[PDB]
């Protein structure tokens, strides 16, 4: 189904900007690897079909999730570490 994501860092590691996707009420954290860190809160992510996610409807601002995870506390221990 669509997500929302809460929040969002840009990629000020080098070229990997990290994203917390909501569903309903449950939390998720995905590495993300693009370009255009156009990204902002409240992005509708819609599922494309393996796996990737197309941002505001739209298959040109597409992107790859390096590492989905159901919002862990080592992952966002060791993320926003």
């Amino acid at each position: 189904m669509e997500w929302w994501v809460k929040k969002v860092q840009d990629n000020a590691s080098a070229s990997l900007c990290r994203v917390v996707l909501q569903s309903g009420a449950l939390e998720m954290i995905a590495e993300i690897e693009a370009c255009r860190l156009r990204l902002r809160e409240g992005d509708k992510l819609t599922p494309l079909a393996d796996a990737r996610y197309c941002l505001n409807n739209n298959p040109t601002q597409t992107l790859k999730i390096r590492n989905a995870t159901h919002y862990s506390s080592e992952r966002w221990t060791n993320a926003d570490k």
